[PDB]
């Protein structure tokens, strides 16, 4: 167990969730540390919503597509991942959309 290393960071790409509701960040596909990941846990909150807990996801998962989120608001993402030894450093990103104006 000595020799693993934590797990990196969660990649995060900020794909928009031009879908409504919902929205596309990149997750960990490969052995970032010294064993692969095991699981993933996503925390998210909006202005009108929550903080969700947790969203899991197995090790062979490249992406997390986040739903039940303010789209015409403003909410944050959080994201780390679990590996068989330890965790990684969190990663988090800010977003709204519909925010279109005339001009």
């Amino acid at each position: 167990m000595q020799p693993v290393r934590e797990p990196s960071a969660p990649k995060l790409e900020g794909q928009m969730g031009e879908d409504g509701n919902s929205i596309k960040v990149n997750l960990i596909k490969q052995d970032d540390g010294g064993s692969p990941i095991r699981h993933y846990l996503v925390r998210y909150r909006a202005l009108s919503s929550e903080w969700k807990p947790e969203i899991r996801l197995p090790s062979g998962s490249d992406h997390v597509m986040l739903k039940s989120l303010d789209w015409n608001a403003e909410y944050e993402v959080y994201v780390v991942a679990e590996n068989q030894q330890g965790k990684s450093k969190a990663a988090h990103f800010v977003f709204r959309t519909h925010h279109h104006h005339h001009h």
